[PDB]
């Protein structure tokens, strides 16, 4: 079934590396995406070596584009509370501000 | 900037439909969207919200298991629950919902 | 940069299906996509192309009038026709096609 | 039915104004959109006063984002040849390079 999300926004902080529960390495970052009418704060996840591009080319405040799909998941946090999240899993990340 | 979501999936339950005392219709539903990649195929469960005439239409025509398309924007919001914990919410706010069955 | 198209519509004709002598499957079809805005409602007619296993699937399951979803990219190309005129082509190259019926 | 296209690219030339066959005024421009693997050249159309934003903020080479729908149409050109086109009709245009 169809599942596509496209965003352009600015990173709220420097990107990071994490490993998924299965031991898969990813890059993560949060985009502040301005509305056309205020902003939304969207957590993005990048698999494969694109994670290295993300962690080297992007920093806090960088403009980035993402083309990906929405994925849901949940987990129990440190305090023992179940957190439910919806994240953008990136098919590609575009570095719109190279200089 | 840019913020666009397009999904096709099936509602997990009958939509929930209410009218604020101000008169704005609101409908919510969760879209189950099967993945194309083959884990064994899993699904994602996306919480959707729609307003006004689109919400009226959703209530009149969609139910549990209905196939639907949504065209919308990803929105985040924050709230404090009754236990005092800050809860972060991500939802798709639908500009339109298409009835595919 | 970014280039993403998502459509849901009905095929105007049976897909056309061929295999290059190199062995790559190719399917083409035109998607009729009804407009949401009310002119009297009109439709847009988008030429789609798909390759490899997706093309095989399109040939096996889709026909004239079938409801389908496409997830893809807009591509432009140029050609000279037999009368010597340069023809500009815009097509959707499909990353996947979903069968909605 | 669903019909959505999202692009980021650079204008190939300065934007223009045109009026449709029914006398409706629009802005037009062409985006060069790089591929992730070369570019595609996509004609965009903007209705309403957003046409004025487009013709003042964007110029040749400007980075722009568009969120819109694909529309088909055809017409007979000057030489009397029927031309078939598919254009992006913009719900919004994002001016990604303000400075």
């Amino acid at each position: 079934m169809l599942n596509r999300v496209v965003l352009v926004g600015r990173l709220t902080k420097d990107p990071e590396y994490r490993t998924t529960p299965s031991g898969v390495s990813v890059a993560t970052f949060t985009l502040a995406v301005n509305r056309t009418f205020e902003a939304d704060f969207i957590n993005c996840v990048v698999f494969r070596r694109q994670a290295d591009n993300v962690n080297n080319y992007l920093s806090k405040g960088s403009l980035a584009g993402v083309d990906g799909r929405l994925q849901s998941r949940n987990y129990e946090n440190q305090e023992g509370r179940r957190v439910f999240v919806t994240e953008v899993v990136c098919d590609s990340v575009q570095f719109l501000e190279p200089k």
